[PDB]
């Protein structure tokens, strides 16, 4: 099938992304649809001795939909490129279980960032959805939906800098502008757009949903969407027309920003430019 | 879409459970917690139970396969199959509380070891009774392995994890277009090319469950990396006979393993071999 084909088509394969396992040194878990490894890595791409990067594998007992996801992610790593999206170095697929080098952010995800603090000010919050907006400006001309845009997702490198993570449910959608999937997605539920869920249709504007719901993982400093809301009440409550309220220490205007981002129709969503400019508007009454 | 449509349909019998009446406790696994029952279906006072629930931020995909679960163990009845309590969803998250295994999982189990070939054949046997019971109400399982299986009061063996089971009625097969969850080291080589799920894909893995039984909860295909199996498995490699494994036990792995599934033994088959093996 696709993935038979994918796995041979690989592995009789590009010398500009290929790294010699034995330069590679593998240290401590990070995180757990793959695992991230801390690693080292010895003159990897015209950077002499050993630059900290983080390793991207496969969990044990992958199955094939993992196997397919890490295959993708390697493959839109290597299109792209923004000081906003994490950057890929290389790959080991040699002699070994496929390997992906990758950007270590020395903060981790900015879910756990936000979770472990209280100092930071609006004006940090804004200027971190702000490096949001301009990486999903980017994708979003490179004709990508990222479907899985989440404040897990999302890492914080040296010196507080946002970078968009996790590229395995990325879809192209150069053709047609939508990416329609038959079966059941694996995005949290929390997170889809009203259409992704209901007519599991997924663009632009449902990535501007997700980061309406990432706007308030922020503002909350990394609260739990739909607080008690069991996920298979979402979809009465979406259609229903309800949303979250106001979470406290949120401005009108940032909140405005979310509701719109939440709004029925995709059509009437603001797009990644405007989010920005909105976000801009907010950090000048700021700084 | 399908699932809005289901969701409806059941929030819209004897399976309904108090809510108040159930209390949690610890984690067992990952979701599956510990818990308590007041006045479950006629039992008097407290009984211990295990409660299947859906991790946090859960996707469409999991709803729906704790849906389906639910929806098999309703129909679903056995002494070598994990038994359905019933269920909460009137308020709070959506819950099936399920029979307890005292022992846990198969691996975990088997990795913590005294047990003879005796008590392992015995456990294959067990299991291999429970899957000729779910061929003749024409369920594919898909997902048996040693993870999945419990090890309950006596050291029974149950089946669980019904997420991934689908009915085959009709067609005898369940052909999934988009690429499945299933372990592509349990996976029969036909579900890993063409997606085609049977009895005989089961029995496949079955093997492969054998093998982990007789190593005492090995990790098959030891240090080969899960891209390698395809073209392991289409130029016709397969896992040599582990150390302590009858040659009687292995000829049964491998049978199990024919790359043409029509030539692969039947459970009916299995059980038989398998109570062979027992009394010999
Ligand atoms: C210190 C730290 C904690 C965590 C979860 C991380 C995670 C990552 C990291 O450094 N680079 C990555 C690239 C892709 C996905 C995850 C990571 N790093
Ligand atoms: C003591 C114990 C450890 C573990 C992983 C378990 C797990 C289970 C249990 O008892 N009943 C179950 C029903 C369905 C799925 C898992 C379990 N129980």
């Amino acid at each position: 099938g696709p993935l038979s084909l994918s796995v041979d088509a690989f592995k009789i394969l590009d010398p500009k992304w290929e790294f010699p396992r034995k330069n590679l040194v593998l240290g401590k878990t990070l995180g757990e649809f793959g695992k991230v490894v801390k690693a080292t890595a010895f003159h990897l791409k015209g950077r002499a001795g050993y630059t900290t990067v983080a390793v991207k594998m496969l969990k044990e007992n992958a199955s094939p939909s993992e196997l397919r996801d890490l295959l993708s992610e390697f493959n839109v790593l290597k299109q792209v490129n923004h000081p906003h999206v994490i950057k890929l170095y290389g790959a080991c697929s040699q002699d070994g279980p496929l390997l992906l080098i990758v950007e270590y952010a020395k903060y981790g995800s900015l879910r756990g960032f936000l979770r472990e603090s209280r100092a930071l000010t609006m004006g940090d919050l804004i200027s971190f959805a702000w490096q949001i907006s301009q990486g999903m400006q980017y994708l979003a001309e490179m004709k990508l939906v990222h479907r899985d845009l989440a404040a897990r997702n999302i890492l914080v490198a040296e010196g507080r800098k946002m970078k968009i993570s996790d590229f395995g449910l990325s879809r192209d959608v150069y053709e047609e502008d939508s990416y329609v999937k038959r079966s059941q997605g694996r995005i949290p539920v929390k997170w889809m757009a009203i259409e992704s869920l209901f007519d599991h249709i997924y663009t632009t504007q449902s990535d501007v949903w997700s980061f309406g719901v990432l706007l308030w993982e922020i503002v909350t400093l990394g609260g739990n969407p739909y607080p008690g809301i069991p996920p298979e009440r979402l979809f009465n409550l979406l259609k229903t027309g309800h949303r979250m309220e106001r979470p406290d220490n949120c401005s009108e205007e940032m909140y405005r920003l979310m509701l719109q981002c939440w709004k029925q129709e995709p059509d009437k969503r603001p797009v990644f430019a405007d989010i920005s400019k909105d976000l801009e508007k907010m950090m000048v009454k700021r700084r």
